[PDB]
């Protein structure tokens, strides 16, 4: 550790936790070890204050270059806070940690397909506006998502829903052993991603909350996807989904990015039908 860059050290020291604030639980695991190395933990804040958090273990992480690299998306993604994104609290530098809210209710996608808990039709319209408001502040900091999906919105013990899996909270379901129904399809075509190709992910992810998390597309293979999109087939309405709703997913599916709406106008439409019920 003392080999790393001053200056590089200097400018991380807003994002380090001090190993005296953090206490890491290394014997409970968060998810049934199904979002990987995360353990619970317990962060001490300038007051005192305890803040139950997720911590993640980077085993990926031995070299020097590979330790500088992961200080700088520490730096990064710390810039990015919104109530709707899942907030990086900070870094530990044993392998290096990264700090996240703890999130009660786990994955969205799970939530919503739990048999126990019964979300309204105007429950799962509220998580999509929360996700639209989320992706909102994302595409107007030019960042690109990539992979928005159900499985990668978190939800807190408040019902916030957070964007997850970006910056240091990627690769959240690897496990270790002993996207393409989401993708737009001029990503499904090139491999390039933008803000309009998050759209149509999002447009996926509303499907996703108004089945209450049934799969989409379930009887196309993913090699299949392409030209069943090519052919002007789209998943349809879900039985509870009111019209307007469903008329913002099918824009959202528009073969041409640019007629596509953006996440402001998402934000918008969403709000006025949320606020009927
Ligand atoms: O049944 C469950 N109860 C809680 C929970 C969580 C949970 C809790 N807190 C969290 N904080 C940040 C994340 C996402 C994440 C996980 C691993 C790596 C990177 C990012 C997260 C996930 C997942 N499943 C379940």
């Amino acid at each position: 550790l003392s080999a790393l860059n001053p200056e590089l050290v200097q400018a991380v020291q807003h994002v380090v936790i001090g190993p005296s604030s953090l206490i890491v639980h290394f014997n409970e695991v968060i998810g049934r070890g199904h979002f990987g190395c995360v353990y619970h933990g317990t962060l001490l804040d300038n007051d005192g204050k305890k803040i139950h958090c997720a911590v993640k273990s980077l085993n990926r992480i031995t070299d020097i270059g590979e330790v500088s690299q992961f200080l700088t998306e520490g730096i990064i993604m710390k810039d990015f806070s919104h109530p709707n994104v899942l907030s990086l609290l900070g870094i530990c530098l044993g392998s290096p940690l990264v700090v996240l809210p703890y999130m009660k209710h786990g994955d969205l996608r799970n939530f919503i397909r739990n048999e126990t808990h019964n979300p309204t039709v105007k429950d799962l319209i509220g998580f999509g506006l929360q996700v639209a408001k989320g992706m909102k502040y994302l595409a107007s900091k030019k960042f690109v998502h990539r992979d928005l999906a159900a499985r990668n919105c978190m939800l807190d013990e408040k019902f916030t829903v957070k964007v997850a899996d970006f910056g240091l909270a990627r690769d959240m379901y690897d496990k270790e052993y002993y996207p393409v129904k989401w993708m737009a399809l001029e990503s499904l075509q090139t491999q390039k991603f933008t803000t309009k190709s998050d759209v149509w992910s999002f447009g996926v992810l509303l499907w996703e909350l108004m089945t209450r998390g049934a799969p989409p597309y379930p009887d196309v293979n993913t090699f299949d996807i392409t030209v069943y999109l090519l052919q002007g087939r789209r998943l349809l309405q879900p039985e509870y989904c009111p019209d307007p709703l469903y008329e913002v997913m099918l824009k959202c599916w528009h073969p041409k990015a640019e007629m596509r709406p953006s996440f402001s106008e998402l934000v918008s439409r969403i709000s006025a039908i949320f606020s009927t019920f």
